[PDB]
């Protein structure tokens, strides 16, 4: 998994984004 931080994980297939809010969110890229 790539732990994007201390607050989230994401593996490999998937990619971290950061919120609006100092926070953060996962999404894949399977289109």
């Amino acid at each position: 998994v790539v732990h994007c931080d201390m607050e989230v994980i994401c593996p490999d297939g998937y990619t971290c984004c950061r919120l609006p809010s100092g926070a953060w969110g996962c999404c894949p890229f399977t289109q």
